[PDB]
Order: C-alpha cells, then structure tokens, then sequence
DNA sequence: TCATGTCAAGGCCGATTATTTTTTCCCCAAAATCGCCGGTTTAAAATTCCCCAGAAGG
C-alpha cells in the first residue's frame, strides 16, 4: 500500500492513483495490493530482498 | 475465480579418501626352559632254610 499506487482504503475498497491507473491500463497489467500491515502475501519479493541484501550488498564496495 | 509466505544458508552427520602409526606374521638363529626316559638308591616285603614239640601209625 504505497501512495504512489493507491490513496487509501475507501471503506474497504482501494482507490487507485489516477496517473498510476493510467500507466497500468497503458501497459495492460492489473495492479493488486496485498493488505495493510501484512507483507506475507508478497513473500517471494521480500525473501529475494533478503537474498540480495545478504549476498550482494554485504561487502561489495562502490 | 478471488486471495494466498518463500528461499537460502548454516550446521551436523556420514562416508570416503589420504596419511601415519602400530601390530602381526613369517622365516631364521640362538638361548632357555621344560619334558621324558632311564638309572640309582632306599625302604619294605616275601621266600627258604635249620632244630623243638606234638600227633599218628604200625
């Protein structure tokens, strides 16, 4: 639930940001939002974040 | 058909490979210990030879 993709739960239903909704309709992909304060529903990407931040960005210097 | 947690690393165990140390086996030579047989010595037991008494036979 990022404000760059939504604008709050209008009584349970989600209100999509108009510009982002236009962007999604342009590329055709349907957006979805998991839920407030529940990151389990997107465990794949969070675990990938753990993977990258404990494998790549641990000692690499730039 | 919605929404819905997933992946990697670390630790432990087992098996395999490599290195080192210890123990055993086989063959030969020398020394020591043990076993068997024979001979010698000691102790105990058996047999035969002379005079006194008793019993039996002619």
């Amino acid at each position: 639930n990022m404000k760059t993709v939504t604008d709050g739960r209008e009584q349970g239903v989600v209100k999509w940001n108009q510009r982002f909704s236009e962007f999604a309709s342009y590329y055709g992909f349907i957006p979805k939002v998991c839920r407030p304060y529940r990151a389990q529903t997107k465990g794949k990407v969070e675990r990938a974040i753990q993977y990258i931040m404990d494998h790549f960005y641990v000692g690499t210097a730039f």
